[PDB]
């Protein structure tokens, strides 16, 4: 059995995102696969890091460090419920999927605001430890994620760069250092300008990959794979 | 001439090391003589998200909601949101945007991600074409200033964290090299947490001695060379 959470951050159901995320829960549904799905914008889900993600009294009342709330308040159990809530959802999951469009070369902000919440200190990792000491060892990670810009940008020589380059704080910085093993992205580039046959054959790309999701290895999530030759 | 700086401030707490590194720069901006305004993000409650309330007109397309589109064209018929339009009038004056923030996950905290997401919009910082050297914020500096839990050795190309300068990279050319700003060098404060008094003290008169100077500074060569090497 497998279980499989989707972190999804879209404004409009009937997007590219929208599209891409709706055939992750039909084929990962159709191998059997237990699937929720965190539509964050349906759930105008909170991604200000604030005092109010503790509830009851505070650690140290006079000076607010929110690393250190929020690593007391986990161990209390005194986290707000929206992140706890999430929290079971990524306990409970053995793969994590990010669906999203890349939002200055990054996740959008309601979504930052879900990693800075919910991988808080005692649940997703410790000072120390992080990365293969990660608390979610064991758990994969995915991002797909959508572009403005075309395939040709983000190459080593194009304006953009590389798009391995912009995964680096994703990728190492986040997943990594919490301990999941990442699969390789999916990355879908320029759906906006893409034909509708184009776009038909993105959609149906990531509905063939998910088939065989269960048998690919991780990438070796090091600065050689994302920076190197 | 006088100079005008935007201070974009990410902290919750005032009496933090970030609020300490925000007050310094207030402080020596202002005894030069500059003009200076502080967007204090968390103290304004500023909305992170980027939705269909960003907009206050007749949608461009109501049946398939597509936040670039629409935000473009909001900009141009004036009819954005007026938490956006007064963010964009400090940037618009401003000859300086400092950004003071906590490094969060390798990059910018969540309301200062939604800052950028919301305020840069097209038609305002940036047009297809219009970007990079041809962005329309050209003329202006933009300096980050962040401070780290990792020390100074873990964001080393042999660290665990890997070089500071790899994070960077979709902050400074991603997003501010885009919009058409000249970059200056990082102010990375590594580590405060761990420091001793002295070496806090000693941090925060480096960013007042350097921002003594900030007017003569050249900025980065903002390239995959100067982030990544080789
Ligand atoms: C704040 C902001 C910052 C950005 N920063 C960046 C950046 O740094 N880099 C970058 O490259 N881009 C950037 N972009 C662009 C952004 O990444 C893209 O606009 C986005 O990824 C497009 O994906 P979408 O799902 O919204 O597309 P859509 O506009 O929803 O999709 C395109 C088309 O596909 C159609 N479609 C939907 N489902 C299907 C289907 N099943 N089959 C066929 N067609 C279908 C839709 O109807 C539509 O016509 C930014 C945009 C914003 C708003
Ligand atoms: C969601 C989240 C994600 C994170 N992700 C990362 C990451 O990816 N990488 C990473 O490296 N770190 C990460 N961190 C850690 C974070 O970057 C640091 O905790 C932060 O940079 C410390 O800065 P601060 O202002 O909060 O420090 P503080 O806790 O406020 O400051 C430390 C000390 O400095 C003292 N001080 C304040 N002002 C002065 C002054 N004028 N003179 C002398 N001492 C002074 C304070 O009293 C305190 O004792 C993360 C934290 C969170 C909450
Ligand atoms: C054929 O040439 C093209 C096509 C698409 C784009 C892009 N659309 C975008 C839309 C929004 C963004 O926000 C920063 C960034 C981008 C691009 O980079 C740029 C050039
Ligand atoms: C040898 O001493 C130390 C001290 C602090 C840290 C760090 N504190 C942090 C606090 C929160 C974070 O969030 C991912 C990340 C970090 C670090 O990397 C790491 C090693
Ligand atoms: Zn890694
Ligand atoms: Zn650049």
């Amino acid at each position: 059995g497998k279980k499989v959470l989707i972190v999804y951050a879209h404004q409009e159901p009937k997007s590219f995102n929208g599209s891409l995320k709706n055939v992750a829960v039909d084929e990962l549904s159709r191998q059997g696969c237990t699937v929720t799905v965190s539509d964050l914008y349906a759930m105008n889900f909170e991604p200000r890091a604030t005092d109010k993600d503790i509830t009851g009294t505070l650690s140290n009342p006079e000076v607010f460090n929110y690393g250190v709330e929020t690593h007391e308040a986990y161990k209390q159990r005194s986290l707000a419920s929206d992140i706890t809530d999430e929290q079971k959802k990524v306990r409970e999951a053995d793969l994590v999927i990010f669906q999203f469009p890349l939002y200055w070369f990054s996740v959008p902000a309601i979504l930052k605001g879900w990693m800075d919440r919910v991988l808080c200190q005692g649940f997703a990792f410790d000072i120390p430890g992080f990365y293969d000491s990660g608390l979610l060892q064991g758990k994969l990670a995915l991002l797909s994620v959508t572009t403005g810009g075309t395939a040709e940008m983000y190459t080593k020589t194009g304006v953009n760069g590389d798009s391995r380059y912009f995964l680096w704080p994703l990728q190492h910085g986040t997943l990594h250092f919490c301990g999941f093993k990442v699969l390789a992205p999916q990355i879908s580039f320029a759906p906006e300008i893409a034909s509708e046959e184009e776009r038909k054959g993105m959609v149906a790309a990531w509905s063939q990959r998910l088939q065989t999701i269960w048998k690919e290895e991780p990438i070796p999530c090091t600065a050689h794979w994302h920076f190197g030759q």
